[PDB]
């Protein structure tokens, strides 16, 4: 069995390799990349996602997002405060600001320390979620926008057709702003691409070992697992790696740089934090390995998790026994 100690794999693939998207996640499937939940891949020298960055600053964040923290420094839940829109120009001014910026620090690991013992006394505020793309039309490989979708994809193994469609989202994001323990909507994988900026920090548990992250937040969580018997579908709650290590979690990190990818797989929880000002883009996609975590994916039915339209075709062929129960929660 290859990489079973489900250690974090670091491609560097040539520009041959780059051309064929569907068959290098393969490749890196065969040397047990899936087996940590996320690996980094460093594109070829030759390859540029566009050619300069210099005109992002009037794309519109509608809708900015002010992550409030409630609880203790390593397990803690956020909220999300609507703000008024602000232009990439006005959000980077802001990330830069003094109330906002990073403080100084020696490295990443110092970086780190300060995020876990310092995150919940502030409120960072995230561009997150916003539809669009910042790769070139030129760009013809790993271009995020020119994916093959998931509906061709569960077109293409099951033989139905379905609607939805399947668009990527930026994410502009600043010191301490934060994303939740999650897998993805319907333990799909994700790609991420850090366009420009400082850098994003990940934590990651295996797939084979999720279910112990899922036993611990409903310990750490008593409330909201009451509430819910698949709460982290929320995308709320936070755990710091020393809470992680002193309850035996398994787990891995690694810092993500400007230029780089990462791909999480399916049924990969994952968490982490950026650095300072940033733009990411990201989207899901499937393969035929997919299908089977798809159909035994939890769902959130009580009303908390709200998602695409897409999902809906998901469910109904995937989960058909968990579809009227899944569709009373998204209404
Ligand atoms: O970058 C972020 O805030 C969150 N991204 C992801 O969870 C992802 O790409 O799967
Ligand atoms: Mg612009
Ligand atoms: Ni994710
Ligand atoms: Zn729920």
């Amino acid at each position: 069995a290859q990489n079973p100690n489900c250690n974090i794999m670091i491609f560097h693939p040539t520009k041959e390799e780059f051309n064929d998207f569907d068959k290098y996640i393969a490749y890196m499937e065969s040397q047990g990349a899936h087996r940590a939940g996320l690996a980094k891949i460093i594109p070829p020298k030759e390859w540029k996602a566009r050619e300069t960055y210099d005109n992002i600053s009037e794309i519109l964040i509608a809708t900015p997002l002010q992550q409030v923290a409630s609880g203790r420094a390593g397990v803690f839940t956020q909220y999300h405060k609507k703000k008024k829109a602000m232009t990439v120009g006005e959000y980077r001014h802001l990330a830069n600001s003094k109330k906002y910026q990073t403080p100084p620090h020696q490295n990443f690991e110092d970086l780190e320390r300060k995020y876990w013992k310092n995150r919940i006394y502030n409120s960072p505020i995230y561009g997150a979620d916003i539809s669009g793309s910042l790769f070139d039309e030129n760009t013809k490989q790993w271009n995020l926008g020119h994916l093959g979708t998931i509906q061709d994809l569960l077109e293409k193994e099951c033989g139905v057709v379905i609607e939805g469609v399947n668009t990527p989202y930026l994410y502009f994001g600043m010191w301490k702003t934060t994303f939740a323990w999650h897998t993805e909507d319907m333990d799909l994988y994700s790609i991420n691409y850090l366009h420009l900026g400082e850098p994003k920090t990940w934590y990651v548990v295996p797939p084979e070992h999720g279910q112990r992250l899922e036993r611990l937040a409903r310990e750490l969580f008593p409330g909201s697992s009451r509430g819910c018997g698949a709460f982290l579908r929320h995308k709320v709650a936070l755990i710091s790696p020393t809470v992680l290590k002193e309850n035996g979690i398994p787990f891995n990190r690694i810092t993500q740089e400007a230029g780089e990818f990462m791909v999480t797989f399916p049924y990969g929880y994952h968490a982490g934090f950026n650095h300072g000002f940033n733009c990411a883009e990201a989207i899901n996609f499937a393969t035929p390995r997919w299908i089977d975590y798809g159909k035994m994916a939890s769902q959130c039915s009580c009303g908390e998790a709200r998602v695409t339209f897409s999902m809906d075709a998901f469910v109904r062929i995937l989960q058909p026994e968990r579809y009227d129960l899944w569709k009373r929660g998204q209404d």
